[PDB]
C-alpha cells in the first residue's frame, strides 16, 4: 500500500532468492573471465577460522581464484591454523604498507581491496562455527548470472538480531525506507563487483556493512542489491555491552551518510566510535 | 564532560532517597500532588498499583486517576473499587476527538488534573511500591530548580530499547542526557509549569519527547532520577521492542529536525506533536501559574 511496500515486493521477486540452488558448475561457466576473491577477516578466531576456510577450500581453483584471511592482529593461533587449512594469511601491514592500520573491522575489509586481485569479492566472518560449504556460490550468483547487481546480501533463516531489528532496520525506515527490504543489513557475509567496492569509502569498525550498504543504495538504488538465504543459524547471544557499541557505530555510520550530524560521543558507561571513513580504494590503487 | 554529568549524578540522581511521606508532606507549601495512570486494558494489574498509592490520596496525594486510553475489559471498574477516579480520554477533554497511543492519555490528563505537580505511574505493573509516589515527588518538593523526576529501577546482580536505541541516540545528538540511566521510563514526575507548556509526543515517543524539550529549555539541572527499587527486566516480544524503537526514534527525530519518512516497519509512526495543553485550556493553565 506504501511505495516502499511496492518497491519491496517488486524487488523481492527480481532480487532475493530464498533457494538460491546455483550449482558450482553453472557459476564457473559463467565467469567468463571474471575472477573470484574470497576474504575472511579474523581477529583472535582460532577455534573457527580453519573450519571456515575448509569449508571454501574446495572451491578453490575452480570457482574462487584466491583464498585469503586477512589478519587483524591475531595473537592467538588464528594465522597458523588458517595456513594449515589452506588459506593465504595477509596481514593488514602487507595489505597496504603505505598506510597505519586503524582498529576495526571495516580496515581489514578496506585493506583487503588492496591485496586481492578477483573482480568479485566475497567476505566471510571467520568466527562462524557452523559455516556452510555453499556459502559462496550463493553470494555470488547474482553477480554472475543477474544484470545490474554488484551488492549481494547472504541472510539466515532462524529455527535479524537485536540490533538489526531495534537499530538498523527502525532508522533506514526513517531515512532510506527502501531499504528495509534487506533482510539482515549488517550480515558479515556479502559479495560485491571489484568496481563497486573500490569506488566507496568504508566506515571504520562495525559501521562498514551499514556503510557499504546505504552508499551502494545512494549511487545505484535498490537494483543493484540482491540477498540470498545462506541456509539456517542461530542467532548469536552476545553481550549487551557489545550490542550497544555496535548499535552507536551503525548509528554514527547511517547519520554520516544520511545527513545527520553526530556528536561523535561513544557511549557512557557506568565506547569507540569514529566518524573516520576510509576514502575509496582507487584513491591508492587501480 | 563526563564532569558535567558526575556533578548531576552528584546532586541530582538518588539511588537510596531517605524521603519519609510526613516531610514530604510537610514541604507541599500549598501544591498539590496529582496522580495519573495511563491503562489500555489492564485489568489484571491496575487495581494493585492503585492500591499502592491509595493510602496517600488526602495526605500526600491531592488526586488519584486512572485515564482510560479505550479498555474493554475490566479495567475500570477495578480502578474503582481500589480507589482511582476513572476518567475516560472523551471525558478528560470532550471537545478533540481522541488519537491512539499512550501521549495522547498523558496529554489529555493535563485537562482533567489539577495538581501543581503530576505524576505518572504506568498501570501495567507487576510489583509496584507504595513509595513509588513520595520517590518521584522528593526533588521536586525538596531540592530547587527540578521539574521532572525520571524513576528508575536498579537491576538484579535499561532494557533493549533503553541500551541499543535510546542511549545510544541521545549520545549522538543530545550527549549531555545520556546521564539519564532509564530515559524511557513510565513513572515519572511534572512541574505543572512544565508540563502543560510543552507538545507532547505521540505514542511511545511521549517519554524521550518531553526529556528531551525539558532538557533544551530549562535545562538538566532541572531533570533529576530516583531509584524506585529492584525490577528485573520486562521480557516483551521482539517485534513490539521494534515498534516502539521506531516511535522513539520519529520523536527524537523530531525534536532535532531531522526528516522521518514517517514509515513504519513491517507498525504505527506518527510525526505529529499535540500542542501544549495551555493553547486548549488556557484559562485553566492561567489558573495554576500562582
Ligand atoms: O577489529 C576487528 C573486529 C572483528 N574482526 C572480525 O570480523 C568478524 C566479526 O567480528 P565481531 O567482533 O562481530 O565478532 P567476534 O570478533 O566477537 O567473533 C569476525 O570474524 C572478527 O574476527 C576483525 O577482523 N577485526
Ligand atoms: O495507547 C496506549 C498504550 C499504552 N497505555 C498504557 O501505557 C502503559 C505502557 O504501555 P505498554 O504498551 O508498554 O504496556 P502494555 O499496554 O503492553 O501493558 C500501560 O500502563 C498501558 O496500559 C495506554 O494507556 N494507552
Amino acid at each position: 500500500l506504501t511505495a516502499t511496500d511496492l518497491a519491496r515486493h517488486r524487488w523481492l521477486t527480481d532480487n532475493s532468492w530464498t533457494r538460491p540452488t546455483w550449482t558450482v558448475a553453472e557459476l564457473e561457466a559463467a565467469k567468463a573471465g571474471r575472477t573470484i576473491s574470497v576474504v575472511l577477516p579474523a581477529l583472535n578466531e582460532e577455534e573457527t577460522v580453519g573450519g571456515v576456510v575448509e569449508t571454501i577450500r574446495p572451491l578453490l581453483g575452480g570457482l574462487v581464484d584466491e583464498l585469503i584471511v586477512l589478519d587483524s592482529g591475531s595473537t592467538d593461533d588464528t594465522e597458523i591454523r588458517a595456513m594449515a587449512a589452506g588459506a593465504r594469511v595477509i596481514s593488514r601491514e602487507v595489505a597496504l604498507p603505505e598506510v597505519a592500520p586503524q582498529p576495526g573491522k571495516g580496515e581489514v575489509l578496506w585493506r583487503s581491496l588492496a591485496a586481492t586481485t578477483g573482480d568479485i569479492i566475497v567476505f566471510i566472518d571467520s568466527d562462524l562455527i557452523d559455516p556452510d560449504p555453499m556459502f559462496v556460490p550463493k553470494l555470488v550468483g547474482p553477480l554472475l548470472l543477474s544484470e545490474g547487481v554488484h551488492l549481494v546480501k547472504g541472510f539466515y533463516r532462524r529455527p535479524g538480531g537485536r540490533v538489526t531489528e531495534l537499530v538498523a532496520r527502525p532508522l533506514l525506515a526513517a531515512l532510506r525506507p527502501e531499504l528495509t527490504c534487506v533482510l539482515q543489513p549488517l550480515g558479515g557475509e556479502y559479495a560485491g563487483t571489484r568496481e563497486l567496492l573500490m569506488s566507496v569509502p568504508f566506515a571504520p569498525g562495525y559501521g562498514v556493512e551499514i556503510g557499504l550498504l546505504v552508499d551502494t543504495y545512494d549511487r545505484l538504488g535498490l537494483d543493484a542489491i540482491a540477498q540470498v538465504n545462506l541456509g539456517v543459524r542461530a542467532h548469536r547471544n552476545r553481550p549487551l555491552t557489545d550490542l550497544a557499541a555496535m548499535s552507536r557505530q551503525v548509528i554514527a555510520t547511517l547519520f554520516s551518510r544520511c545527513g545527520v550530524p553526530d556528536s561523535g560521543v561513544g557511549l557512557t558507561q557506568f565506547s569507540e566510535v569514529s566518524l573516520v571513513d576510509r576514502p575509496p580504494m582507487n584513491t591508492l590503487r587501480g
